[PDB]
């Protein structure tokens, strides 16, 4: 029995190729992946990224699913995708498709433990005006949350994450901390130990418990655009600034 996760891989993942280079890509892929077995599936999207990269989207920008559920996630980065759309002349079983390559953000629905993609909801570009505003809370999640892993596993973690979370775009952000706990656990800190922030404001809170965090700090030899970081894994209490309704983290003040 095919699980939802496996079905998503069959229907939507093509890591073998970095992009469609043939107008016959969809014709071939829709067939080989069994998307034309009982009928010509009208439309389908294939993602040309690693499975790791796509699974990672499950811990990226939380957005409402088209069906009204809340378990959808929009990729921080644009990804190589290929849209397949059945041609007007297409007739089962000879299902025919137009192949269109693009680079857009993807939106996937995620479920399970581990938390993995189970549906492809949409693709969105910044040029379309639909990628959306980034709230302070969402920016905090992008810069400071990594719920996908329990801890930094390798010395290249920061090199990878600083780039993928878009913290090396125009320059190398020198220092940044990622938190390896559930979003629920981190949001809960806003009701924990009230303390002054470094800036003298008093909307900061120290987590009661130590948390798994990774400190990323630029090396002495690092130079934009080739930003290099040292990765340090640690268990510390975090201090966040909280704001708004709901009252949620909007800044990472320190770890102690």
């Amino acid at each position: 029995k095919e699980t939802a996760a496996a079905k998503f891989e069959r229907q939507h993942m093509d890591s073998s190729t970095s992009a469609a280079s043939s107008s016959n890509y969809c014709n071939q892929m829709m067939k080989s992946r069994n998307l034309t077995k009982d009928r010509c599936k009208p439309v389908n999207t294939f993602v040309h990224e690693s499975l790791a990269d796509v699974q990672a989207v499950c811990s990226q920008k939380n957005v409402a699913c088209k069906n009204g559920q809340t378990n959808c996630y929009q990729s921080y980065s644009t990804m190589s995708i290929t849209d397949c759309r059945e041609t007007g002349s297409s007739k089962y079983p000879n299902c025919a498709y137009k192949t269109t390559q693009a680079n857009k953000h993807i939106i996937v629905a995620c479920e399970g433990n581990p938390y993995v993609p189970v549906h492809f909801d949409a693709s969105v570009s910044g040029r379309s005006g639909r990628s959306g505003k980034e709230t302070a809370a969402a920016k905090f999640e992008r810069q400071h949350m990594d719920s996908s892993t329990s801890a930094a596993s390798s010395s290249n973690y920061c090199n990878q994450m600083m780039k993928s979370r878009n913290l090396t775009k125009d320059r190398c952000k020198p220092v940044n901390t990622f938190v390896h706990e559930s979003l629920a656990d981190v949001q809960a800190v806003c009701s924990q130990k009230n303390v002054a922030c470094k800036n003298g404001q008093t909307n900061c809170y120290q987590s009661y418990s130590t948390m798994s965090i990774t400190d990323c700090r630029e090396t002495g030899s690092s130079k934009y655009p080739n930003c290099a970081y040292k990765t340090t894994q640690a268990n510390k209490h975090i201090i966040v600034a909280c704001e708004g309704n709901p009252y949620v983290p909007v800044h990472f003040d320190a770890s102690v």
